[PDB]
């Protein structure tokens, strides 16, 4: 694989947004991948709506969590592969509490046909992404609150916990690190972004990532 890529420098990746104080990093993570293969399929990239999973995947928990690969397959299987665009269904529920789901007043953005699981192999996930773009993943984020900078290379890898979204990586650094955009704004990190180290699943980065399929 490259010895490093970072899918903004196509301008794949939209900005880092702010879920609040609502536990919707599932969606975060899944919408900003659907966006990133959205815009890698042919299409202009658009912000899409975190606040359609949140409020109407009942497979998935608004709020209290959820998992990126239900989100999918909630899009694909119940919602006939829709995405609303982030302007016709905005997000409404940065102070914890997500609204009632409604059906009318929104705007296709985008449409995905399905998903992949990736297997647990960092090698393996970092070749995916090189060529088919930002790929979604859990991690364990319990100590990532004051991050501010650098290559994490002491990251508390007991449970997965956060939603993420891989946009790159570096194997040619001395300690080799992955790129990956958060949703807690970008006063957190760098402009919003960490880099976390790459090659012995720092924060459990290998054991759930996944993508959606466009087209």
């Amino acid at each position: 694989a490259p010895a490093a890529v970072d899918w903004r420098a196509r301008g794949a990746v939209t900005a880092v947004k702010d879920q609040g104080q609502c536990g919707s990093c599932w969606a975060f993570s899944a919408i900003g991948n659907v966006e990133c293969q959205w815009f890698l399929a042919g299409h202009p990239l658009t912000n899409l709506s975190e606040q359609m999973l949140v409020s109407c995947d009942k497979t998935d928990s608004g709020c209290s969590g959820g998992l990126m690969n239900n989100a999918f397959e909630w899009i694909v299987q119940e919602n006939n592969g829709a995405v609303y665009t982030e302007d016709s269904y905005p997000y409404a529920s940065g102070e914890g509490i997500s609204p009632p789901c409604t059906t009318s007043g929104h705007t296709v953005g985008a449409t995905i046909t399905g998903h992949v699981e990736l297997p647990q192999d960092e090698a393996q996930i970092a070749a995916w992404l090189a060529v088919n773009g930002p790929v979604a993943v859990a991690v364990d984020a319990s100590s990532w609150m004051t991050y501010t900078g650098g290559v994490m290379t002491s990251c508390v890898s007991e449970q997965l916990d956060h939603g993420v979204l891989l946009v790159g990586y570096n194997d040619s650094a001395a300690v080799p690190y992955w790129i990956i955009k958060n949703s807690w704004t970008t006063q957190w990190g760098e402009e919003g972004y960490i880099r976390i180290a790459k090659g012995s699943n720092q924060c459990l980065v290998k054991e759930e990532a996944s993508s959606a399929v466009v087209g």
